[PDB]
């Protein structure tokens, strides 16, 4: 069986891993149009902040290693087109220009996504950067120590934008974050959490300008100003982290796409065409909190879908179990994590929820290491099943969100979590830990 896998990032890499242990016998070709195999974009912040000194170590696989395992790795080779009926792909070697057609028995593609740009006047004056991949990581890092960069503007206040804003604020630059949305990180966290994080960011001279539409970049050769409908901001560097587009235009006419460019797949990762599977950022994934398919562009999702594509290679035998959307990140001293439905998700999906928020010290009063922690539990008003949770503290309590993710998947209720057995020891927590306490509050609210 000859299987071709497109993409060496999270979704394609795990399909190769699961092929190696489920079909050791197969002839496996792994294609990557880029120069570098399996660079970890998730580690870009640690590199920009100087935690990791070598950009080339921010990866999780090399072509050499995979070749030792019998995989044929083709870097700098792009799959240009798929001919699904005759089961062929045309590939182009980017260093020699040579094209060739390759046949396959099964094809698994994980084409990913590309940074969304603002097509506006000034569009590319110099020093308007993006944040995806090795080359952008290297260029961003050079700007961190450049004495000419004093003001950086990042457009977009989501996860990637706040990572870039933190990295340049720590490098000693003045940062403004501009977005049309009214709260930073709103997709991940509710208002009582983002109010705290906004104050923390402003304390580290990050100005957050929300509710502003960027109209044009101005400058002589290189950017000098970002002007919005409401204001103009000096900028020596702009990082655009507004969002991402699926890398699927080359597939229009070959595979069925959704109106937004996402590849249509079923629960076995199959596309509209026989023997081609699609995984990762370019697809929708079963979202268990709301029993629907949502696009959740996370490394965790692409890795699991990658393995489930191989499980269903010969037969639709293993439906995807679904995910909850779990994410976590540190923003200066605060470490937060969240899963399931929050305010922005409930609005988008049209879902009614109830919630309790507990803000108190997570250790008992006599313990000098006690610190405040915020926990919000979101549940279904009718069944009281758990729908989501968010937590934050300068102490790392994020591993507790892993239990809430399982609780949503298991359809547990606030009563189940109120009396769930979580260990107690006074150097670690209170007799009713952070999850029990919030669920105990929800039980009182529904009495
Ligand atoms: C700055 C940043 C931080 C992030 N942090 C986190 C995090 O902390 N945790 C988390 O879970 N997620 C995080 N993510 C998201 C995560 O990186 C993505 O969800 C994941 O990389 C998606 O994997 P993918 O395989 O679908 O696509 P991509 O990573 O987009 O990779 C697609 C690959 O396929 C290649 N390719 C595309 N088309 C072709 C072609 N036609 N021929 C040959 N090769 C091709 C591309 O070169 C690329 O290497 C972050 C993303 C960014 C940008």
């Amino acid at each position: 069986m000859k299987v071709i896998v497109l993409g060496s990032s999270h979704g394609g890499y795990e399909a190769v891993e699961e092929l190696l242990n489920l079909h050791p016998d197969a002839e496996i070709q792994w294609y990557e149009k880029g120069d570098f195999i399996s660079f970890l974009c998730c580690g870009m912040q640690l590199y920009l902040e100087g935690k990791v000194k070598d950009v080339n170590s921010v990866r999780y696989m090399t072509g050499e290693k995979m070749e030792s395992r019998g995989v044929n790795v083709f870097s700098n080779t792009e799959i240009t087109a798929i001919q699904p009926k005759e089961h062929q792909v045309t590939v182009k070697d980017l260093v020699s220009g040579e094209e060739r057609v390759e046949n396959y028995d099964k094809l698994i593609i994980s084409p990913g996504a590309v940074p969304f740009e603002l097509d506006i006047p000034g569009k590319d004056l110099d020093n308007i950067y993006l944040m995806r991949g090795r080359q952008w990581a290297i260029k961003l890092k050079q700007k961190t120590v450049d004495p000419e960069v004093n003001n950086v503007v990042v457009i977009g206040s989501g996860y990637i934008g706040i990572e870039a804003a933190e990295a340049f604020a720590k490098a000693g630059k003045k940062v403004t974050v501009i977005d049309i949305l009214d709260r930073p990180l709103g997709v991940y966290l509710d208002k009582e959490f983002t109010d705290v994080l906004t104050e923390e960011m402003e304390a580290n001279n990050i100005t957050i300008a929300t509710g502003e539409t960027v109209e044009r970049y101005e400058g002589d050769g290189r950017v000098q100003k970002v002007v919005t409908d409401k204001n103009a901001y000096d900028a020596d560097l702009v990082v655009v982290a507004v969002g991402v587009r699926p890398n699927t235009a080359w597939l229009k006419g070959t595979l069925e796409l959704h109106p937004n460019g996402l590849i249509k797949t079923d629960e076995y990762m199959r596309t509209s065409e026989p023997d081609v599977f699609a995984v990762g950022d370019a697809t929708l994934i079963k979202y268990n909190p709301a029993d629907t398919e949502v696009n959740i562009a996370l490394a965790t999702n692409a890795r699991k879908q990658g393995r489930f594509a191989v499980k269903n290679l010969e037969e639709p035998v293993k439906p995807f179990p679904g995910v909850q959307g779990s994410s976590g990140l540190a923003v200066f001293d605060y470490k937060f994590a969240s899963t399931g439905i929050n305010e922005v998700m409930a609005q988008k999906l049209g879902k009614e929820t109830k919630a309790v928020t507990v803000v108190e010290d997570y250790l008992m009063d006599f313990n000098p290491d006690k610190q405040k922690a915020w926990f919000k539990l979101v549940y279904d008003p009718e069944t009281t099943q758990i729908l989501g949770a968010q937590l934050m503290s300068k102490a790392d309590l994020t591993a507790n969100i892993n239990a809430i993710s399982l609780a949503i998947q298991a359809k547990m209720t606030i009563e189940d979590l109120a009396y769930a057995d979580f260990f107690f020891q006074p150097a670690f927590d209170k007799p009713w830990n952070i999850i029990n306490t919030a669920a105990l509050e929800a039980v009182k609210q529904e009495r």
